[PDB]
């Protein structure tokens, strides 16, 4: 009768009812979800740009070091040749010098 | 004698509902799980971000070090560069005077 109208109506007034509140529910997670990822490509696009500048630093800094270490070896080479040449006068100065015992 | 027309226009209205919010709602879902998943590859990033610049940062700081231990053995070796010219030009002159005390003798 008018029976099955209000029976199929009944049961699509409830649909829309189930529907309306889940497409509710389900817009408010996404809303959340879209802070979230706002706060979150922030703090990213931050850490990338420390990151970064982080590791150009690093870049000409190990040059610097490179300089330093054979500045450091040019001297530990300096000071062994004056070494090598002191420990040569003296077998020379004791030598020119034992040639004055002869000829005394 | 027609009731048909009583509900013919209020049912086709709420079976449109239906699938407007049908379509409306699977549509959010997307989004939402985009969302979700783009969410999750971004802390997957950010870790490995702070991974790398902690990495440059104390890769970096071990080369200060490095830098400030040469910078005090510079000096340490300019110095004894000095010292060893010096007792050098002073082996010398010792040498040179200890020659002349052996020409007296002629």
């Amino acid at each position: 009768l008018g029976d099955l109208y209000e029976e199929e109506m009944r049961e699509l007034r409830r649909q829309v009812d189930q529907l309306t509140n889940d497409k509710a529910r389900v817009e408010v997670e996404r809303d959340n979800l879209a802070e979230d990822i706002m706060r979150l490509r922030e703090k990213l696009q931050e850490e990338m740009l420390q990151r970064e500048e982080a590791e150009n630093t690093l870049q000409s800094f190990r040059q610097d070091v490179d300089n330093a270490s054979l500045a450091r070896l040019d001297l530990e080479r300096k000071v062994e040749s004056l070494q090598e040449e002191i420990a040569f006068l003296k077998k020379l100065h004791e030598e020119e010098i034992q040639e004055l015992q002869a000829q005394i």
